[PDB]
């Protein structure tokens, strides 16, 4: 294991079980689905959240730009400003490729210069995003959101496409764990 998630983590940092969103801020999939899984790991304090990027060839240099700006918002707030800027981006872009109206996220708490200049300049978060897409292609994930459930008290996972509903994900964590519960 390398160091932990923080600005990229949602819900409790000590949760047994890890969500990994592997998801594209143009997927409107993605849209929908993200509030709705940050929802319920507030109502399972035993399971937490991290994005991970995967923006899809698709959905062009908008996904990619946006994944930048998430990302710089992360150094400027860590994770609050982080998930607020996914959903602000979220709000904001026209989705599929369309993008921010000129490229801009109106986030006047955050600095907005200082932002669009670490999307342009900043290679360390462009790596770290680069990382998780050829972690995504190293397992073979094409599609948006995919999950990649972790259990780290064993280090096990499984893989689940799509917008996985709560009998999905109970199911998932039951595969990985039923018989390590207590």
């Amino acid at each position: 294991k390398g160091l932990p998630a923080n600005h990229s983590l949602y819900g409790d940092a000590k949760a047994r079980w890890t969500i990994n969103e592997y998801a594209d801020l143009e997927c409107p999939f993605c849209k929908v689905y993200t509030p709705r899984l940050k929802r319920w790991v507030d109502s399972h304090p035993d399971v937490n959240l991290v994005w991970r990027h995967l923006p899809l060839q698709m959905h062009g240099e908008a996904a990619r730009h946006q994944a930048r700006l998430v990302e710089c918002a992360g150094i400027q707030g860590g994770a609050k400003a982080f998930w607020s800027a996914i959903d602000a981006i979220f709000a904001q872009s026209a989705g599929n490729g369309g993008g921010l109206p000129g490229g801009t996220l109106d986030f006047p708490e955050l600095d907005q210069a200082r932002l669009e200049k670490c999307a342009k300049d900043n290679e360390l978060i462009d790596s770290d995003i680069k990382l998780d897409i050829d972690i995504a292609r190293s397992k073979g994930i094409t599609a948006t959101p995919t999950l990649v459930i972790r259990d780290n008290q064993t280090g096990r996972s499984v893989k689940l496409e799509g917008m996985a509903d709560e009998t999905t994900l109970l199911s998932a964590i039951d595969w990985l764990a039923k018989d390590l519960l207590e």
